[PDB]
């Protein structure tokens, strides 16, 4: 592709996949950082 591609695509998969990685982090240190908490067991 040599065309100024410039919009990667009218939805950039490299912006796409940031997002992923975003929550992926989020999710991932959310249950840890809650992990020593025992994070909850709402249903108790």
């Amino acid at each position: 592709g040599k065309r100024s591609w410039d919009t990667e695509s009218v939805l950039p998969m490299w912006v796409l996949a940031l997002i992923v990685i975003f929550l992926t982090i989020a999710v991932l240190l959310a249950l840890r950082f809650c992990g020593i908490y025992g994070y909850r067991l709402r249903r108790k």
